[PDB]
């Protein structure tokens, strides 16, 4: 009945009174079959 | 019945009183299916 | 009956009283089927 991906990507900062964070090539596959 | 792919990227500052944040070459493929 | 596909890509900046965020070369593919 019910078939469901869910994928996020979360990125932030909190700077309060630089920054760097690099995500380099992600792959992503999902499968999910019935029978 | 019901088939759903969901797929989020964030990308957020929070500056109060520079900010580097890179996705480099994200490849995403999702594959459900039914027989 | 139903199918969805759902893609968001977010980008934000809160600057209260410069700023980068790239995203290089995303390649999004979704498949699902039914038989």
């Amino acid at each position: 009945k019910v078939q469901i991906i869910n994928k996020k990507l979360d990125l932030s900062n909190v700077q309060s009174k630089g920054s760097v964070q690099i995500v380099y090539k992600p792959v992503d596959l999902s499968k999910v079959t019935s029978k």
